[PDB]
C-alpha cells in the first residue's frame, strides 16, 4: 500500500478532489538506496492531474490524503508502484519506494 508520514503540517482543511491539477515538489529514492529523481534539482514543480490515471497508485491515494502545504514521506509497495516489471533502467522489479512530496498548491 501506501505509508503517509508528515514532515511538515498543511492547513488540514483544504485537499485536492478528483479533476484538480496538483502542484509539487518530490524528491524520489529507492528504499535504503539511491536517490533517481527530484524535482526540486530541477528547479521547477511537477503537476498532474488526480483520478486521470497519470502516476502510479501510490501517488492517487497518497497526495489525496494530503492537504495544501503539507510536506510528507510517501512509502509505497511494488504493487503500488511499478511491480514486478518495474520501470525499464530505472527501477528495478519489486522495488519499495520513498518520496518526499511537498503539496505546492492546487490548480
Ligand atoms: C522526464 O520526467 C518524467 C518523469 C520521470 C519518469 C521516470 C520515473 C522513475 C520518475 O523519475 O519520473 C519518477 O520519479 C516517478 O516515479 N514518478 C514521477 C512523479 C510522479 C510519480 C511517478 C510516476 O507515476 O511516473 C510516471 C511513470 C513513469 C508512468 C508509468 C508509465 C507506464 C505504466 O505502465 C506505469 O505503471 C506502473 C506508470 C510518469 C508521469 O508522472 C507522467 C506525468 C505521465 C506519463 C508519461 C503518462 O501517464 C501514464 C502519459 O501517457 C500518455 C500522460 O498522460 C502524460 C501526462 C502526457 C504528457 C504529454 C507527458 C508528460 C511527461 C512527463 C514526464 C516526466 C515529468
Amino acid at each position: 500500500g501506501v505509508q503517509v508520514e508528515t514532515i511538515s503540517p498543511g492547513d488540514g482543511r483544504t485537499f485536492p478532489k478528483r479533476g484538480q491539477t496538483c502542484v509539487v515538489h518530490y524528491t524520489g529514492m529507492l528504499e535504503d538506496g539511491k536517490k533517481f529523481d527530484s524535482s526540486r534539482d530541477r528547479n521547477k514543480p511537477f503537476k498532474f492531474m488526480l483520478g486521470k490515471q497519470e502516476v502510479i497508485r501510490g501517488w492517487e491515494e497518497g497526495v489525496a490524503q494530503m492537504s495544501v502545504g503539507q510536506r510528507a514521506k510517501l512509502t509505497i509497495s511494488p504493487d503500488y508502484a511499478y511491480g514486478a516489471t518495474g520501470h525499464p533502467g530505472i527501477i528495478p522489479p519489486h522495488a519499495t519506494l520513498v518520496f518526499d512530496v511537498e503539496l505546492l498548491k492546487l490548480e
